[PDB]
């Protein structure tokens, strides 16, 4: 493999994140005031790392931090039954980690914690984060297993009820890449809405990584992927390989909500910059 | 592998069901007059099994026994249409068998009836059974390959529309285990809507079992996952395995769903009995 | 394996196709004038294979033709977007590429065609194909590795919003076979809702194929399969094995939707031309 892998993890990290509400009425967690962005900002480890995150509420309400996949201790969940958030302007340090796969001592086989995973408010209007997710606190967590294949690029689409990443309908998000880029989408699903993602043109494999092995990968191939609240998928496409540079569409390809505005475009250009037909 | 492992199958056992009207209206299903529940009992075979159940209807309404997953012939479908129900007062034998895996003839591979099953009345209130399934027909049926890990405890988790089990909203039902114990979930859903279950603090592998066979195990591991009606699936957790005691949430992760009842806990204590912060 | 498999690909293989207004109101693809069908007709190819399909519309709107899976530049990708629609009376060639899976220049695996995919319109009503799609624009398409078991007869059973194939409630579509004919399903979503198919008597493998390669297939097996607008899955299946004939339903499990006219049969006769009871 001459391709860039992700290297064996075992760090101790540190991060400083904040919730925001912002100008128009939405809420956004960013690494700096100032800077917050629905989705939040990606955050990215190594199987086996730590990380400790400093997370302050800069709100006049409370809001928290709750993970999916990763490991944590319950005065990290994120709720407040077990009184895991944070009060307006208040500060808390929580604690993630990550291990590796490995054989127990009964001989069974514990699994890692890689994969495609993500991060939400869990208090914000009422105790399952319902308010706090629809104005716009949720974010992607990627946890990389050693020899995993790194991308040229991560992009994060996000089914929020009927919106892309809370935007109005029939704006997008687009996204731009070159053929021959290694273009990896982070696929997460909120709200109360079931959805179909599809994108035109490519096509993953529906397992972990959205890549097969080798020639006895029994993960099936798909284009069209059903998601429903809180699931979370990602895989890398070789942009254009096989079909050529254009305009791709994404979209849910359940027709009421594409006809309301769940479509986005997915950009392939081709070395001189432009796309076919423009 | 020194946990305990089912044995191969291949004995010819018998059982004795009822299906009772209770008195508040709901309806179930049981091994004895009396003591119905809701879900009814769980039934667990070893591959090549044959069961043999004498069932009986006490109600003043049809009813019947239709499984998913198990070898049945026609005379045991439980449909009105093959004359499979029974009568009010009335009693009759359904036949479920069960075979391993093996090579076909022709080279090809038959699977085994292995899995994560379940049984439901088929013709109360309609002939597909929408009035018996509400009212609490439902139970799960486990069949268990050679070698298969065993558990130390098996709780069963049916989101029945938008309820958990039947139960009114925000009223469970929770579980309790020991840092430490290996716990097996059934998760069965029924009704006309669709959903997704959450457990905070576990995760598990989206196969077969639920547990990865080793490094070489293609299996996603995730925890979240979406399901409708009639599906079934299983798995096993380490309770606190890398994240310790504590009260964790189990839930329907649509967030309507969530705020409108459908939440539980899975309460994790330590060696002493106690649960942090209780 | 003594059963016939799939040859090696690599054709190029010609198609005249229509689009054409039925007399009842609905639209629906065919081969030749007067012919068609809804579904549309099945194609089915080779890894490898080259299709140029010329494509008329007969209609007195603009139609197009979008497929799943396949490889297709953005000329044929059938939106409107780009320019790849037909206009009334019109004729487009259409040219879809297939290829096998096989190792990258960076020593990746790159995944092949071969699944059970599909093809719809993409312009008629909306610029999603809602009106197309709903009025029967939609057919299935199935593209075969080197090696893969083939069946003896394919059955497309589509689940177009509450209805099946287009059909009137509770009207079927049955389908015949013989104890231990190897029967062919493709299975395919359309619409708004979501649904599960079920299959009374059968089972099958949650993979590519619907079949397990062997002992060391990871893939669950399922009877009850949760689908999405534009999934597409298919498996092959004994008839009868290990249950004998008989009159099997399969329906849409969700409670509603089978009460509501999603069922058929699929009748499985003794070797004497008889259903058991009939
Ligand atoms: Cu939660
Ligand atoms: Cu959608
Ligand atoms: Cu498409
Ligand atoms: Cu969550
Ligand atoms: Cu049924
Ligand atoms: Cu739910
Ligand atoms: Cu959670
Ligand atoms: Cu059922
Ligand atoms: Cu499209
Ligand atoms: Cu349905
Ligand atoms: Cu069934
Ligand atoms: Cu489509
Ligand atoms: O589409
Ligand atoms: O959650
Ligand atoms: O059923």
């Amino acid at each position: 493999i001459t391709a860039r892998t992700a290297p064996a993890g075992g760090e101790v990290r540190h991060l400083k994140m904040y919730a925001e509400k912002l100008a128009d009425g939405q809420m956004g967690y960013g690494f700096e005031k100032g800077k917050a962005s629905v989705p939040g900002p990606l955050i990215e480890v190594n199987e086996g790392d730590t990380l400790h995150i400093e997370f302050t509420n800069t709100m006049d309400v409370r809001a928290s931090l709750h993970v999916h996949g990763l490991d944590y201790e319950i005065s990290s969940d994120g709720t407040a039954m077990n009184k895991s958030d944070v009060e307006p302007g208040g500060t808390r340090t929580y604690t993630w980690r990550t291990h590796k796969p490995g054989r127990r001592d009964d001989g069974t086989w514990r699994p890692g914690s890689a994969g495609y995973w993500h991060y939400h408010d869990h208090v914000v209007g009422t105790e399952h984060g319902t308010g706090g997710i629809r104005n716009g606190l949720y974010g992607p967590v990627i946890v990389r297993r050693k020899g995993d294949v790194l991308p040229d690029a991560t992009h994060t689409i996000v089914f929020n009820d009927m919106t892309i990443n809370n935007r109005k309908p029939h704006t997008g998000p687009d996204f731009e890449a070159t053929v021959g880029d290694r273009v990896e989408i982070v696929m997460i699903t909120h709200g109360e809405y079931y959805h179909t993602f599809h994108m035109h043109g490519h096509r993953w494999a529906d397992n972990r990584t959205g890549i097969l092995t080798g020639p006895d990968d029994p993960s099936r191939v798909i284009d069209n992927k059903i998601t429903g609240p809180a699931d979370s998928f990602g895989f890398q496409i070789i942009a254009g390989e096989g079909v050529g540079a254009g305009a791709w569409m994404y979209h849910c390809h359940n027709q009421f909500h594409s006809d309301m505005g769940m479509v986005g475009l997915f950009l392939v250009k081709k070395p001189d910059g432009t796309i076919p037909g423009y």
